[PDB]
């Protein structure tokens, strides 16, 4: 049955192959040893990983009873989750000890992508995302305003250029200002006795801070570029009176280059579809050739030549920092199966294949090795429930280092919080991690998912729109930095936050997520290199080292608002106002499951009831089908108005696309797709922790089990 037996192991073929020709050979791992190591991590780890997956089906049913039965006492209720051991105690106060960590995770603050490891293009880009063009991403966003003169068309609109122009200098302005006069002033940039010197139509100038000219290139005395530095974050003026942009410009600037993503994470988990070992196959190859810079579809950055101001000659990383997503502890994958036809545990999987592949992206790479150049490699772990599980991963990863014959704690972790157990024991998750965590990150939409189900029978909650400013989410974010901070974070961990949906409303995002470094983050996820490019001009505004310096030592939230339900309130809503969330609930949910299933596409770009196009992903998906689930356990809405609804919603989304495409309308009952949207709303209750993949994961095998035929 094309698999290999290894121990109790039967492992597929297609994925055996893959490790013992792609990604074992330059390892200096016995493959033998590898896989001896397999069967025997898999062994030894799998009970205590069943065994926390049950202990959240018990204390959910605990919560679950009571609630049923129960101004709800909040005194009581925090009593009762001290004594189920859902509240843990608060550890003391420690500070983390993990190091080897390069400067782009502990020192340097700026936007971190987020890219499907299964897209090999969406993979490059990302990784080459670390250098960005500002004008690029000014002009072809809504960053500038397509008023009348500057639209976009087929050709290149002279009025618009000159917004985007003029945006940039204002930026520069901003960000490295000259001691006198306007960077829209200038006429020319010179080199001298290694001073950066603007020519301006009166005089000259220099910076009002001399450190930010980091260097230039070309000749000092007419430089092809000049590279300046703010907040340690790289500004880099391309300087070309030859080129298009450059002869219209008033000092010859063709661009504005904004060092952007500086670290990716390569996403295994929820913005793909990899249901089998076909599937994650494709994305550890894909993993693997990122890790030996010879990806191609176009090719990955090399580092970037510079002359000091002083005269000599230095480089900058030309490549974003890499993390790789592994899955969490739920799901198992039928690419391994036991003696018994038993799955074997994906995260585990993940742990031991994406960290066998990370050992190339440590060395050299026929070219200099391309990713961590203090020997770490960094993986993220989403969805944990508590320190418990915290502490499994750390011993999972420290198997895995035992079966790589890597050092103790190469494996770094960055730390999820983004399920309701993780975040009101934080303090003792870190601590289970402090001396592998290299970031801690508010996943608020997981984080919501997991509000709505924990609290699932005891009423039904607000509208989802209603979710972001609710207090208990509020509570969640402050808390979290609050908690990095104190483990002492500053100078040796991330402190991040969550992810930007509306991938066309860039003006949007300029102007609202700068909230999030300057609540303190050192990070935070974007979906494109492009928002990367955009983002990056929050950091040159705010001061991150100096806004944490300025939080420490603070308590913003306390245990009683992390705990704060967001339930609805008694008539708070008229009925159009339901069948909005409804309909709308179900088009995001249909849109995205669609092609998910259909496809194999774990995120994409569906327009909501509003018209606005929103990234959807598992994530996404899991507040849509979890509330709706909710509202129907109320009685908020019938079975007879989620069918409708579906059955309403789904033709728009077969209008939405009509590419390779098959219509769910109108043979409901027989679209796997459309009874894949509905079960995850009418089985949404019973969903453990109302994770979407179990169902997503079913329901795409029967898809490619009825397409092969
Ligand atoms: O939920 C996550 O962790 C996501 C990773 N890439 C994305 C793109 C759009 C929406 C959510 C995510
Ligand atoms: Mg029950
Ligand atoms: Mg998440």
């Amino acid at each position: 049955t094309d698999r290999v037996s290894v121990g109790n192991l039967r492992i597929a073929r297609v994925l055996y192959d893959f490790v013992n020709n792609e990604a074992l050979p330059g390892t200096d791992i016995d493959p033998d040893s590898f896989w001896a190591g397999v069967d025997k991590v898999v062994a030894d780890l799998t009970p205590q990983n069943q065994a926390l997956l049950n202990a959240r089906d018990e204390l959910q049913a605990q919560i679950d009873k009571w609630h049923r039965r129960r101004p709800i006492d909040m005194d009581a209720y925090r009593q009762f989750l001290t004594e189920i051991g859902y509240l843990l105690p608060e550890p003391d106060d420690f500070t983390i000890t993990t190091s080897g960590v390069d400067a782009e995770i502990t020192t340097t603050a700026g936007p971190q992508l987020v890219v499907p490891v299964l897209n090999a293009r969406f993979a490059l880009n990302a990784a080459n995302a670390r250098w960005g063009s500002l004008y690029d991403a000014l002009y072809g966003t809504d960053v500038i305003p397509e008023t009348d003169g500057a639209e976009k068309g087929p050709t290149y609109n002279k009025v618009r250029g000159d917004k985007v122009i003029a945006y940039a200098r204002k930026f520069l302005d901003d960000s490295v200002p000259l001691s006198s006069g306007s960077f829209g002033d200038a006429t020319g940039f010179t080199v001298q006795d290694g001073q950066l010197v603007v020519a301006l139509p009166d005089k000259s100038t220099g910076l009002a801070n001399p450190g930010q000219f980091a260097g230039y290139t070309g000749a000092a005395e007419s430089p092809t570029s000049v590279l300046l530095i703010n907040h340690g974050l790289h500004i880099e003026i391309l300087i070309d009176p030859e080129s298009q942009v450059g002869t219209t410009d008033r000092a010859g600037v063709k661009d504005v280059i904004l060092e952007s993503a500086i670290t990716t994470i390569m996403d295994f988990e929820d913005s793909v579809a990899a249901v089998d070992a076909a599937d994650k196959v494709l994305g550890y190859r894909n993993w693997l050739g990122l890790n030996k810079g010879d990806l191609a579809a176009r090719v990955l950055n090399r580092d970037r030549n510079y002359t000091a101001p002083g005269g000599g000659q230095f480089t900058l990383p030309g490549r974003s920092l890499m993390f790789v997503r592994n899955v969490g502890h739920l799901m198992t994958n039928d690419a391994i199966v036991d003696t018994d036809g038993s799955e074997v545990f994906e995260g585990i999987m993940d742990a031991l294949f994406t960290g066998l592949i990370a050992i190339h992206g440590l060395k050299a790479s026929d070219g200099p090795l391309i990713n961590s150049r203090t020997g770490s490699i960094y993986i993220v772990k989403p969805k944990m429930h508590g320190p418990a599980e915290v502490a499994f991963t750390c011993e999972l990863f420290s198997r895995v280092e035992d079966v790589l014959g890597l050092p103790q704690n190469t494996m770094k972790i960055g730390i999820m919080d983004e399920e309701r157990r993780t975040t009101v024991n934080l303090k003792a998750c870190i601590k289970a991690a402090a001396d592998r965590v290299v970031f801690i990150n508010t996943g608020f939409l997981d984080r919501t998912g997991d509000e709505i189900h924990t609290s699932m029978e005891a009423g039904p909650m607000v509208r989802k729109g209603t979710m972001k400013s609710q207090p208990w989410i509020l509570a969640y974010e402050d808390h979290n930095v609050d908690a990095g901070l104190a483990a002492g974070f500053s100078g040796r961990a991330q402190v991040g936050k969550g992810m930007w949906t509306m991938t066309e409303l860039m003006a949007d995002m300029v102007e609202t997520k700068i909230a999030q470094p300057r609540a303190g983050a050192s990070t935070a996820w974007v979906p494109s290199p492009t928002a990367a490019t955009l983002h990056a001009l929050h950091y040159h505004q705010v001061d991150v080292a100096a806004v944490q310096q300025g939080l420490a030592g603070k308590r913003r939230a306390t245990i009683e608002q992390l705990l704060t339900i967001p339930l609805a309130k008694e008539l708070a809503w008229a009925p159009d106002e339901i069948r909005e969330e409804v309909d709308n609930n179900c088009q995001s949910i249909l849109g995205y499951v669609v092609r998910w299933v259909d496809q194999g596409v774990g995120a994409s770009k569906v327009p909501d009831i509003h018209d606005v196009a929103l990234m959807e992903d598992r994530a996404t998906l899991r507040i849509s089908s979890q509330l709706l689930a909710n509202w129907l356990r109320h009685g908020v809405i019938t079975s007879a108005d989620v069918r409708a609804s579906l059955e309403r919603m789904a033709p728009l989304v077969d209008r939405q696309n009509a590419v390779a495409y098959r219509p769910m309308a109108p043979n409901f009952d027989d679209s796997i797709a459309f009874l894949a949207a509905q079960e995850l709303i009418l089985s949404g209750a019973q969903q453990p922790n109302g994770y979407t993949e179990p169902i997503l994961h079913r329901r795409r095998r029967e898809f490619k089990a009825r397409a092969a035929e």
